[PDB]
C-alpha cells in the first residue's frame, strides 16, 4: 500500500481486502466485491454444508464480482432484455460462495443499520452481481450498508437424501446463513450496525428470508425482514422429505447413479450433467414448481412453514411484505398452450382448463372443477380476454398473493407488526407486453433506485418513484416503520392486521390505502381447497 486509496483497505476476520470507489449519481460509493465467506463447497464439498472461509494472506482483491452459482441458463427469449437481465452475467462455477458490500465513501463514522440482499430465481438461479441488485443507489442516498451474497442454487444447493450425513439438504439456506453470520462479525469493519440488520429479497429470495424467520439458529442473525413476492407457506418453497428423497433418487438415476454411494456418484458427475437433468425430476407437468428446493428436515425447518406460522411467537418481528399487481403473468408465457409475449394471447376455454391443471398440478378433478369455477366470468365464460387474465390470476394468487396474505394475517395475529404493499407501477422502460401488466420481479429495479441513473431513460416522476420506495425501504430498516417520521404532509402507511387488514398502493400517486388482501379469492385457495384436496 502507500500509493493506494486508504478509504478502500478494510480488514476482516479471513483478513485485509481492498474494495473500489463507485461513480454513483450523486457522488462515489465504496464497493467490496467477491469477498469469500465460505471454503469453495467444490469437490468433496458438493452437497455438504458450507464451511467457513480459512483466512488468506495478503490483500484480497474485491474489486469485482465472482463467480455466479452453477445453474441453468434460461433461452427462451434470446437477446430480449426481459429474460436477460436475469441471467447470469459472470462466469459459472460450483466455487461461487462470495458476497459484497456497498457503503457510503468514505465509510461511515457512525455505525449504520445493514440492508441484506437474497436474491430468488426460484431457487434453481440467481446471482447477487446483476444490474436490478445493484448497491450503489441505496448506499449513496440513503447511506446505507448494504450485503449481497451468492448461495448455492439447484441441486448444489438443494438436493437432499434427508436423513443422510452427506446430503442433509437446505445447504443453500445455510450459505445464506453462514452470511448472516459473517455480516454479525465483520459488517462493523465497514461501519456497518450488527445490532441492525434486516433481511429483504423477493420471490425465491422472499421464500428464503421467511425461512430464517421460521429458524432459530437464523433468528439471532437479524432484527426485521421484508419478503417482496414470495413467502416460506405456499405450493413452492418447500417439499417433504420423503418427496426430496424420491427427486434425488429419480435425478441420480437420470445421470447413471445405501445413500452414501449414491451421493458418492453424484459427487463424481460433472455440474452440468446435474442442470441438464434437474428439471426432469418434477412429478408433473406444471409452471411455478422447481425441483430442487428447501426440504422440511425437521433440522433447519422442524416442521412445515404452514405448522411454523401458526404456532410461532413473533412479538418482536417487524416485516414489511407485498406484492406485484400481476404476479402470474410471467409465467404463463413459459409454460402454459396459447399464452406468448409475442401476441395478445386470447385464449379459448379449452386452453384455460388446460392451463389451470398446469398451474395448479397437485390438483385432484374435482379441486381443478372447483378453481375454474371460481375463476370463470359466467357471464361471459368463453370470452378470450377474462380467461387470459383469468388463467394469469389463477397462477399468481394461488402462488404469491393466497400465500401472502396468509402469511401476513398469521404474523399479525401473533405479535409482528407488519406492513403490507400492492406495487402497481409498470416501468416505462418495460420490454414485456401491455396485457402482462406489472410481473414478477419488475418492482425490483425500483427498490434498489436505478432510475437514479440518467443514463436508464426512465422517467423524471420514475426517479421521484423509487426515491419514495428508498426512503420507505430505509426508514423500515432503520426503525421498524416505513413511514417517514418527520413528513406528516404525506399519507401514512398503517400495519396490515387481521381486523382491518390495511395495506398500501405503490405507483406514481400518493399512498393510497385498500383494505383486503383478494379476501374473498384467497379464502377459497387457503381455508377452503385444503380441505377439498384431503377429501
Amino acid at each position: 500500500e502507500g500509493r493506494e486509496d486508504p478509504q478502500l483497505l478494510v480488514r476482516v476476520r479471513g483478513g485485509q481486502l481492498r474494495g473500489i470507489r463507485l461513480k454513483a449519481p450523486g457522488g462515489p460509493v465504496s464497493a467490496f466485491l467477491g469477498i469469500p465467506f465460505a471454503e469453495p463447497p467444490v469437490g468433496s464439498r458438493r452437497f455438504m454444508p458450507p464451511e467457513p472461509k480459512r483466512p488468506w494472506s495478503g490483500v484480497l482483491d474485491a474489486t469485482t464480482f465472482q463467480n455466479v452459482c452453477y445453474q441453468y441458463v434460461d433461452t427462451l427469449y434470446p437477446g430480449f432484455e426481459g429474460t436477460e437481465m436475469w441471467n447470469p452475467n459472470r462466469e459459472l462455477s460450483e466455487d461461487c460462495l462470495y458476497l459484497n458490500v456497498w457503503t457510503p465513501y468514505p465509510r461511515p463514522a457512525s455505525p449504520t443499520p445493514v440492508l441484506i440482499w437474497i436474491y430468488g430465481g426460484g431457487f434453481y438461479s440467481g446471482a447477487a452481481s446483476l444490474d436490478v441488485y445493484d448497491g450503489r443507489f441505496l448506499a449513496q442516498v440513503e447511506g446505507a450498508v448494504l450485503v449481497s451474497m451468492n448461495y448455492r442454487v439447484g441441486t448444489f444447493g438443494f438436493l437432499a437424501l434427508p436423513g443422510s450425513r452427506e446430503a442433509p439438504g437446505n445447504v443453500g439456506l445455510l450459505d445464506q446463513r453462514l452470511a448472516l453470520q459473517w455480516v454479525q462479525e465483520n459488517i462493523a469493519a465497514f461501519g456497518g450496525d450488527p445490532m441492525s440488520v434486516t433481511l429483504f429479497g423477493e420471490s425465491a429470495g422472499a421464500a428464503s428470508v421467511g425461512m430464517h424467520i421460521l429458524s432459530l439458529p437464523s433468528r439471532s442473525l437479524f432484527h426485521r425482514a421484508v419478503l417482496q413476492s414470495g413467502t416460506p407457506n405456499g405450493p413452492w418453497a418447500t417439499v417433504s422429505a420423503g418427496e426430496a428423497r424420491r427427486r434425488a433418487t429419480l435425478l441420480a438415476r437420470l445421470v447413471g447413479c445405501n445413500d452414501t454411494e449414491l451421493i458418492a456418484c453424484l459427487r463424481t458427475r460433472p455440474a452440468q450433467d446435474l442442470v441438464d437433468h434437474e428439471w426432469h425430476v418434477l412429478p408433473q407437468e406444471s409452471i411455478f414448481r422447481f425441483s430442487f428446493v428447501p426440504v422440511v428436515d425437521g433440522d433447519f425447518l422442524s416442521d412445515t412453514p404452514e405448522a411454523l406460522i401458526n404456532t410461532g411467537d413473533f412479538q418482536d418481528l417487524q416485516v414489511l411484505v407485498g406484492v406485484v399487481k400481476d404476479e402470474g403473468s410471467y409465467f404463463l408465457v413459459y409454460g402454459v398452450p396459447g399464452f406468448s409475449k409475442d401476441n395478445e394471447s386470447l385464449i379459448s376455454r379449452a386452453q384455460f382448463l388446460a392451463g389451470v391443471r398446469i398451474g395448479v398440478p397437485q390438483a385432484s378433478d374435482l379441486a381443478a372443477e372447483a378453481v375454474v369455477l371460481h375463476y370463470t366470468d359466467w357471464l361471459h365464460p368463453e370470452d378470450p380476454t377474462h380467461l387470459r387474465d383469468a388463467m394469469s390470476a389463477v397462477v399468481g394468487d394461488h402462488n404469491v398473493v393466497c400465500p401472502v396474505a396468509q402469511l401476513a394475517g398469521r404474523l399479525a395475529a401473533q405479535g409482528a407488526r407488519v406492513y403490507a404493499y400492492i406495487f402497481e407501477h409498470r416501468a416505462s422502460t418495460l420490454t414485456w407486453p401491455l396485457w402482462m401488466g406489472v410481473p414478477h420481479g419488475y418492482e425490483i429495479e425500483f427498490i434498489f433506485g436505478l432510475p437514479l441513473d440518467p443514463s436508464l431513460n426512465y422517467t423524471t416522476e420514475e426517479r421521484i418513484f423509487a426515491q419514495r420506495l428508498m426512503k420507505y425501504w430505509t426508514n423500515f430498516a432503520r426503525t421498524g416503520d416505513p413511514n417517514d417520521p418527520r413528513d406528516s404532509k404525506s399519507p401514512q402507511w398503517p400495519p396490515y392486521t387481521t381486523a382491518a387488514q390495511q395495506y398500501v398502493s405503490l405507483n406514481l400517486k400518493p399512498l393510497e390505502v385498500r383494505r383486503g388482501l383478494r379476501a374473498q379469492t384467497c379464502a377459497f385457495w387457503n381455508r377452503f381447497l385444503p380441505k377439498l384436496l384431503s377429501a
